[PDB]
């Protein structure tokens, strides 16, 4: 009589500190019951590896399970991808709070939140922009053209197109598609947006991709190393510090670079503490295939207006046609990958920044190397008091032990193996 | 309720002096804020050799990054193509610029246009049209069929017919397509256009011959040398210099080939620089595998109304029935091959020609060799301080720098691996 | 909105002296500006032997080069073949001429074209059609069934009503189709034309059958041995002779046979001359496996009323019911395959009766043996200085030299491998 | 605009002396024009063999060629089978004539012809029908199903109701489908026809067969032997003779067996002729697998109203419920196999017993072995004179030279590769 339909359900996720993106789902029917309760969710999950173990070394073995309390102002709505057949996608962000309400210390995306708060409260609104970069397999056709090139952006099919319209329905903003360097590499940008919403749209921008690649029969790697020998995929951040009003707090004409005395404090803070923040935006073990990539590399702590080879870079204005300039000037930290959890990532940068005005530090040898491995970064961590002092103390832990976990699983293993075994992961 | 579409994606290219046409794409809604800025580009892309390695002899580390500003009136629409699934084909061709709207001197549209410029402040108009052979891999069927023949013609099934139909809808203003000498070589001409837009048009049809073959699952191959001891593939030039006014003005009747005095002095230009014109208008290592494809070839510049031997072809009018004679005369360039970059290439020929005309160079032993490898041809650049003065320097710097790499990366190498190993990259 | 259709091609193109048809295409819109000048076209390109190759030996190199102006009542039209999704056949045949529009010497049409004049001249009109066989290769189901039957041509399935309707299309006047003696022969036959369209026909009827087999994802083989072993292909041209009124003249009843003293001074003629013909009419090295196919056979020229070991027959009036008699008298050659130029063989033959007829040469020890290679049937032509000097003197240059050429190219070649050889070519 | 339509063909066929139906097609459109010549025809290919091979030995060779002239009364028309896609079948048997219109002697349609005039001057109307036994290969499913059952119908899928389909459309009057006795065979049985129809009616049932299955991706097999120690296909000839009137004249109650003195006197003839009958009755080298099918058997000339083990069997009447009694009343032949050619056969046996009512022949020890190899069945044919009388003679030389010929080609050959062989060519 009538053809039926298959349920629609809506998935409530988190993304974990091991920066995947996890959740439970519900038919659509029940979406507005669902909404004050969430859903159940179990602490010891915020212990999970990027290898999916837990060990004995987490605080949360017995302990009470929690919320998973979606927010409804971040409800991610795909109706229609590549596939006509295939289900929507539909899901919504949320917290992480024990059975009462009470919000949960080890949850990333409410720790972001706390930050911004701890920002508005002090007057500057947090704008911001994850740019991505991933891998295409499984294309037909020749070998893969080259870099940069339209036939590479040709090779791809309908995925652009889609990929795009995908983003759009989510409510991304995308703005820019482009094949990058490396083979079978593409990059998708879009707007930037306010606070937590910044860090919601990393974690949009990369489910959907997958799930587009998904749709076509193709998939997605967002490693920081692809395969060995391969060129790197990197993220970026664009931060800019706005007035809760509009008016842009970093910059300055006339001032060198155009940085204002604000900036050059919020600049010197994330400056200072780069090599802890490395184990928080560079996250995984087979992010130091990327950051030192060659022989003896390094990698510093250091700020161009001029190179990509500074771990932050001030991004000038464009005047050419028009403009208008200043609106977009901002800073892009570099030392950023896809294995992390947005939210996390994003809030470690804005805190050591935060410390950087608090402490009027000024911006100037003054200059640390990055560490070189997890462990490096870790022990950085470790030893910067003052950033972890910052982070809700239960964070930190189960971020500390399940780490060391990570670093524990994958030991021993050649730097390809490890490579290849994380391509497998993101 | 509606089978929602793939957005369509509008490219902004840049064609590099590498001879391959890269850019980044955006939303078709967006195209008119993005017009005027057009959109983001590294100068240290214009120091990529063929295989993709920029080396640290580049003058582009560091430094500033540059604008591609979409150019309004090159845009290329090809709205349908063999498939009917497949995105349209939408781009602009651009020029770099520095952040403020400063001509960048390493772009090779621009100094094309510079060039052309020069060309109307003393009274010329620049008419040309470029020539173009390809093969055309996967093909169904027999092994190929006989040169020139019908059945060559026939066995690319429904390819020519939307070939032809993809570039009339690309304003390239196709005219001839043929089955061509080597096997599966086929060869299309188009009408000729005005200045810059000649060389866009050079770019158009090879850009949409590699887009159609895409959409039916051939493949392309432009390589000066398709595989080894094939028929080489030719890119030859027609040029006509008119009055602001349409007055052709190689022309003369009785004046011995038709040739008039200026007619002359530009064609001696040519002549005497060409030994340095083949490091920019047969520019990679593969193309001397067709300039001197034989044992001891050597190959001249010389001309011929007669032969093609000669480097330089007076193309001489046809009367028969009807006509007009004149407006069709012209002369061509033989040693060019798809490797190049159009508008570095024309540009490049202009040059001598304009140096010819400049110093009233007499048209005669007066005779030299054409280079025989890549490494003599950059030799021969370096020794002609008349022609580099007219080149930007750090055109020239980046150009001789990147194809030095660019013979370091092929060195050793048979002559076959060579052949085969370009024809993967054109 | 509207789905686009791929651009109508028309192709020009001429039959060279390799019995290949050769061209170039243009947009439909384009034909009626393209029709005055037709398109460009090299000398040199007739001095290509079976294999695509010219030697030094060529009358041809550097001379200038030549127009193809297609005739525009030679136009073929197939507008829907066995595919319905492939182009249109659309082409028409062109006489070669010098830019000025000066008949060129070595135009195989044109030669015909003179030859046909010559005969009008003296109130002769020529009425001629060329018989067919081929292999039809690809056909699914059983081992071939038995010679000539009813199994055979029900096979072929959707093929012989594909042929005859196309080649109907094409102006061509099918009239029979038939399995014939070897595995997977056939043969088509249609009704004759006056002149240089008996030619055209042949031509049409050959690149049809071709085109109607790619369509079904078949092969044809023309070649005279389409194996080792196999039953040959042969061409039968039927000839008559008419007073420019219809009125017969080749035929006179009671007159022995029924042929005129006209008649058998013309096949008088033919006779002489034939081992000198078979150069022109059996033409390629392959041809010599047919004409001479088992251990001694030689081949003779002698006439028949009676049987097909006659090199040329008359083909007696069929009265039976109705009739009318004496129009479908005529003169069938027999020494005769497709790897010729019909337009350069049917000129040859209709030469040497010529030759016949203004000698008045008597009919007929008085008997050749026809040559047993094609080396041997050059040497013929070359002996035979009355035929020679009715060929315009470049054509004999370039064809005698391209035989040599074609015959170099494959000595040593087994008698096997050079079958294999050409049931490639042909 | 209009999808165009392929030609329908039709075909002008024979059945030659080897049992192949043979012959030549023209475009519908042409039919009637073409009607009153025929169709060309070359005498020598009734001396091809069923490996279609010619010998020297023929009589044929030079000597001028005939018309195949089509009856229009034999027309059959198959409009449509089982792939949509198909040509219709049409074609219409004819008759071999010299080119005046004078009866080709070596014709088997036409001495059919004359035979069942000779038996109409005395007053019989010849009443025939040929029951068919086949294997068909190529079916999907299972091993084949046990003899006679409903599931080996069945196996048979959508085949016989097409079969039965085609063969009314045909004409052939179908009346019973039935799977027989061996694996894969099956048996279509028509109703009878009168004279010359009855053997039209015997080819048509076999090239019709063969058509559905090709038009089904099926094959069938009706060689006297499909397979080594596979049941043998029969062929059965039903033959009652009848006043021109309708009154049976071989059948009288009370008479014992209910058989005439006319009956008796022709039976008695078919008889003491069999040995001979053979020949051309099971006239193939693979004939003597089935009719001395194990070690001994030697098969004999006798009748039986009671067994298969006769070569002549009384059918006796049904009467059971209704009737009518009499015109149901025949002789059924039953040395007969597919390898015949059914006017060549039927032709035989009714001369034998034209032959036996002349002599007035008595019914009988007096009575032969049938032959044993296809030799000793052509000895006996050279040593019955009577029986050579009533064949016109050309036919018989041809005949008895095609056939020492045709064992030529398959002496040595073993029982099974001479089964195997021919299991190919019927
Ligand atoms: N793929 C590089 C970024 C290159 C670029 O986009 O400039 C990375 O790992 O960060
Ligand atoms: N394929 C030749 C050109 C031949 C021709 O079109 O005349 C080349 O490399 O330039
Ligand atoms: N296939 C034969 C012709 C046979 C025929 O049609 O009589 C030949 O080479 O000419
Ligand atoms: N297949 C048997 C006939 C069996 C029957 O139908 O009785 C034959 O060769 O005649
Ligand atoms: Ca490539
Ligand atoms: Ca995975
Ligand atoms: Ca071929
Ligand atoms: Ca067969
Ligand atoms: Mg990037
Ligand atoms: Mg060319
Ligand atoms: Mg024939
Ligand atoms: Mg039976």
């Amino acid at each position: 009589m009538n053809r039926l339909q298959p349920v629609r359900l809506v998935s409530f996720v988190t993304t974990d500190l091991a920066g995947i993106t996890r959740g439970r789902s519900l038919p659509l029917a029940t979406l507005e019951e669902q909404l004050a309760s969430g859903c159940g969710w179990v602490p010891a999950n915020s212990s999970l590896t990027p290898q999916d173990l837990i060990d004995e070394s987490s605080p949360w073995g017995s302990h009470g399970d929690l919320r998973l309390l979606p927010d409804p102002n971040s409800r991610v709505r795909v109706e229609q991808g590549p596939d006509a057949a295939a289900p929507a996608l539909d899901y919504l962000h949320g917290n992480l709070v024990e059975t009462d309400g009470t919000p949960w210390p080890a949850c990333p995306r409410s720790l972001l939140r706390a930050e911004v708060e701890r920002y508005r409260d002090s007057g500057l609104q947090v704008i911001a922009a994850f740019e991505h970069e991933f891998s295409l397999l499984g294309l037909p056709g020749e070998r893969p053209a080259a870099a940069f090139s339209l036939q590479a952006q040709r090779a791809a099919g309908q995925f652009p197109g889609w990929l795009v319209s995908a983003l759009a329905q989510a409510g991304t903003e995308p703005e820019m598609f482009l094949p990058e360097y490396g083979q079978r590499q593409y990059e998708v940008t879009c707007r930037p947006a306010q606070g937590v919403a910044a860090a919601d749209r990393a974690v949009n921008v990369r489910e959907v991709t997958r799930e587009v690649a998904r749709q076509m029969g193709l998939r997605t790697c967002f490693a920081p190393l692809p395969a060995p020998g391969a060129v790197t995929n990197g993220v970026h951040l664009h931060l800019s510090l706005q007035h809760a009003d509009g008016s842009p707090l970093l910059y300055e004409p006339g001032r060198p670079n155009d940085l204002s005395e604000l900036g050059e404090h919020w600049a010197a803070g994330v400056l200072a503490h780069l090599p802890a923040l490395c184990a928080l935006t560079a996250p995984t073990a087979a992010s130091y295939l990327r950051l030192k990539p060659h022989h003896w590399s390094a990698a510093y702590a250091c700020l161009g207006l001029r190179n990509r080879e500074a771990a932050l870079r001030i991004c000038p204005v464009v005047s050419v046609g028009g403009k208008p300039l200043g609106k977009q000037y901002n800073l892009e930290f570099r030392p950023m990958d896809a294995t992390t959890c947005p939210h996390l990532a994003m809030a470690a940068v804005l805190i050591a920044g935060r410390l950087g005005i608090e402490r009027r530090l000024p911006l100037r040898r003054g200059i640390q190397a990055l560490p070189a491995t997890l462990g490096d970064a870790l022990d950085c961590l470790q030893r910067d008091e003052a950033l972890c002092a910052e982070l809700p103390k239960p964070l930190l832990d189960t971020y500390l032990a399940m780490k060391r976990h990570e670093l524990a699983l994958t030991a021993g293993l050649s730097d390809d193996d490890l490579c290849r075994h994380y391509a497998e992961l993101y």
